[PDB]
């Protein structure tokens, strides 16, 4: 499946994938973004990473400013969702959906030697293929995982309470009213422009200043937060690569040691969450250490591109 650089993003460009609908994938693989939300991590919500959620409304906003791409947010109830189910794939073949991961668990934390696997109502995202009289079929694109799913879970997921709102049976519909296509490096100028505007990296810095101050917090679970949420940073670091390779695109050389040191940097968190090490001070350095890195890679990619 494609793998994006979030769930959202996993989903739409699974979705644009299958329907070959031109410019989602290459909008969404040349994304260059970072956010931090000192709101969200004492709430213990998705606070940092690539992009808000579970919505990321930044690349909805490319999708319609650069490609004239509409994503369309459907709410529906428990009596409609099915039957408006049926007509979507009648008519689209898919319907992206919002999903409680709560009923999916697609990824093997055992894998990574995690097996106190807490469970939490957090929302996500599956491309919903087939609609059956008591299961459904789904792809969760963002962990190459697909299932039948009973009708009973299947519901129940899209009209949870999460800790993130009220899911109550959303799907997203992508309609292009007129496609205009991109040069890569158009779409990645912009991106690291923003970036710089922005001061992207900025937000590097308060989340590596927020992580030192965590010294003597007895609570770890905003470490495996943060773990989770940098991997959608890792994913922009790789698919950038990949977009390099393909297009033989002039980068700065320390684009493969940036994705090594965000890679570090999740291992730290993963240590730390696992009580595995004692080391915020060193999390922090290395997380300032990153933010300016990231600075100069952005400032270098606008001259050389
Ligand atoms: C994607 O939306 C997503 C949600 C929740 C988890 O745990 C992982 C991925």
């Amino acid at each position: 499946t494609f793998q994006g650089y979030n769930c959202y993003s996993s989903a739409l460009g699974e979705y644009a994938k299958q329907k070959n609908i031109d410019q989602v994938e290459n909008i969404i693989l040349s994304q260059w973004s970072f956010f931090f939300d000192e709101e969200q991590f004492y709430k213990n919500q998705w606070y940092t990473g690539a992009a808000d959620g579970p919505v990321d409304v930044v690349l909805n906003e490319d999708l319609r400013n650069f490609a004239n791409i509409e994503v369309l947010e459907h709410i529906s109830s428990e009596s409609q969702a099915i039957d408006e189910g049926r007509k979507v794939l009648e008519k689209h073949g898919l319907q992206i959906v919002l999903m409680d991961f709560y009923y999916m668990n697609s990824f093997n934390w055992k894998s990574l030697s995690r097996f106190n696997v807490t469970r939490e109502h957090d929302p996500a995202f599956a491309v919903l293929t087939q609609i059956n009289e008591n299961s459904v079929h789904i792809i969760d694109p963002y962990y190459h995982h697909e299932e039948n799913m009973s009708m009973e879970d299947f519901i129940k997921s899209r009209n949870s309470m999460t800790k993130q709102g009220k899911i109550s049976f959303n799907s997203y519909e992508i309609f292009s009213n007129g496609t205009k296509k991109s040069n890569i490096k158009e779409l990645l100028y912009y991106r690291f422009n923003r970036y710089l505007q922005e001061k992207m990296f900025g937000k590097i810095t308060q989340f590596g200043q927020v992580v030192k101050k965590q010294l003597d917090n007895k609570d770890r679970k905003w470490a495996f937060t943060g773990y989770n949420c940098l991997n959608s940073v890792v994913y922009q670091h790789q698919n950038l690569i990949n977009l390099q390779k393909k297009f033989s695109l002039e980068m700065p050389p320390n684009l493969q040691e940036l994705l090594d040191n965000w890679a570090l940097i999740r291992k730290k968190l993963f240590e730390y969450y696992s009580r595995g090490s004692y080391n915020t001070e060193e999390i922090s350095n290395l997380i300032c250490k990153v933010a300016s890195s990231e600075e100069q890679f952005a400032q270098e990619v606008l001259k050389v591109l």
